[PDB]
């Protein structure tokens, strides 16, 4: 029926155009609030993100999904207000991501599910806003934290029929080990989207994911360090092939005939303290359209190549719907 | 001539008896905003917290210095909450712990000078309430982002003449490095207080910190897993020496000349997120005076061991009002 935004609940039909895997600021927890002037200001920091999201939104995309947890310095109040100004939908995420306290790292199964639930049904923080979506990450195998944190989010999904996003190491094909806990946790693959998969050049990994039901996050096309290959910091980020390379593999698979699980997006951010402390110049230099780079390079491109008008349209609204629109299957 | 408070600047004789290194609330950095459920509410931890309080300060206590940091959780508007509820003075940190997340484990020494100097000078976070103290922290030999914290600390006290206190591991001999570092920073030792310095019985360690000028935290003489030996938690973090064993140290460097390097104090807290979950209630089952611990028990200890009255006011108010009011020396 519903979706959860940084507004309020809105009706599956008004997100229209949405990315799936966006960022207002990659930061830690309390960390904007303690220094803001790390990103200039708060003030000019909410000024840029307006600025991007209504050039996004000029190139027809409608809501954007704040995949940022607690501990990625998620600051909802701060997503409220860019969302009213620009007038772009965005939904806030619970979960946690690699980078979490040590009062969270202590934490049993059952109090994960307790929190990850409190930000979803009750709200975040004071807010009264809500979750709608549950973030998670592995980075290799699974830590032992890492897998009582996939089994919360498990739990909190089936809960509440919220879906599951996650961070993967494609190259290391975290996504299989991921799904096996998933289904231990008896969670419906058609509610998890398995992020960070255009990292990977192997094809028969993201088709096996797609046949068992999985969403597959092709969510960093813009990242390459091609370039500025000698800045340590932007290619660990961003890898080194190209972002044709990356929007290639959403032909692929819509070749194997998998549009159907297909979520696209950039991972683009507004501000970033989580590298070397200039990396969001870094980042703009390599993509001027930050946000509008799917609309406007992606698309494009991929129709060139012979994609229907008709299948880009239901990778970027039929799928982001189906995938956020509450349910257990 | 003045020390500032969460409630503004307050002159040294206002300060009176100060307990030097205390806890509202040890945490992680957003978590208490994120997750109050964690502590019954944040309305049940407020009222703790001020009953707590007011309880010491019928002991005789009239300031504390809570040295939680920004990643030990420091929430300074609880803080100024508490200490208008109680009408106790609360001095607040700047510095970094030992659990910094990834945005400011990325930060280099400049810039961990300027957001310590940010906390004192400009205020915490949105508040305008100044830190006046910093507090760095060590677990062993420093970790290379240590050494940047130690070095930010040092020039920060060195441009504010704000004083420096530190967590050590006493059996790591942690203070001979912290000092070590300090003094290449040409940090006078008058200004830093080298903290846990009660968990180990070693004076010659203590007793050459004190002969450089150091003072000595021996702040934790409630900590004693005596009887709950089986408690994972409660004996890492408490130790198994008793009470009167840690306050006998008291008495040991006031026999070597230095009752004018000594300050003392409880560690004490009124939530804890960082152990096990029921942490609290366990140490609460161990020092069911709390902050009034040092007032009411380890005060008439000395005195029955034939320490002056006069020796006592001087290591619980003319010491701390030395170390608290700013200067370079
Ligand atoms: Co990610
Ligand atoms: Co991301
Ligand atoms: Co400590
Ligand atoms: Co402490």
């Amino acid at each position: 029926d519903r979706i959860n935004t940084v507004r309020g609940p809105i009706t599956i039909s008004e997100a229209g155009f949405t990315l799936t895997h966006e960022h207002i600021c990659g930061s830690s927890a309390g960390f904007l609030r303690a220094w803001p002037e790390f990103f200039g200001s708060r003030k000019a920091l909410a000024e840029k993100a307006v600025r991007g999201l209504r050039r996004a939104r000029a190139a027809g995309v409608r809501t954007i999904v704040d995949v940022s947890t607690f501990d990625c310095g998620r600051d909802v109040s701060l997503l409220a207000e860019v969302s009213r100004a620009a007038d772009v939908h965005i939904v806030a995420a619970t979960g946690l991501w690699v980078d979490p306290p040590l009062s969270m790292r202590l934490r049993s199964v059952e109090e994960l599910t307790q929190f990850f639930l409190r930000e979803i049904q009750y709200g975040i923080e004071d807010t009264g806003i809500r979750a709608g979506i549950i973030k998670v990450a592995t980075t290799g195998k699974a830590t032992p934290f890492q897998e009582l944190v996939l089994k919360a989010a498990a739990r909190a999904s089936l809960a509440t029929g919220v879906p599951v996003t996650t961070h993967t190491a494609a190259s290391q094909r975290d996504g299989e080990q991921q799904a096996a806990i998933f289904e231990s946790e008896g969670l419906s693959p058609s509610r998890v989207c398995i992020g960070h998969s255009d990292d990977t050049d192997d094809l028969s990994y993201l088709t096996a994911l797609a046949a068992r039901g999985y969403l597959i996050g092709l969510d960093q096309i813009p990242y390459s360090a091609i370039g500025l290959e000698d800045n340590a910091s932007a290619s660990v980020l961003m890898g080194n092939r190209s972002w044709q390379t990356r929007a290639l593999l959403i032909k692929a698979l819509i070749d194997q005939g998998y549009m159907k699980q297909i979520l696209v997006s950039n991972d683009w951010l507004f501000g970033f303290s989580l590298y070397v402390t200039n990396i969001m110049d870094v980042m703009d230099r390599v993509n001027p359209d930050g946000m509008a780079f799917i609309p406007l390079r992606v698309i494009p491109f991929l129709r060139e190549k012979g994609v229907p008008q008709e299948t880009l349209a239901g990778i970027t609204v039929t799928n982001p719907a189906r995938f956020l629109s509450p349910t257990l299957r």
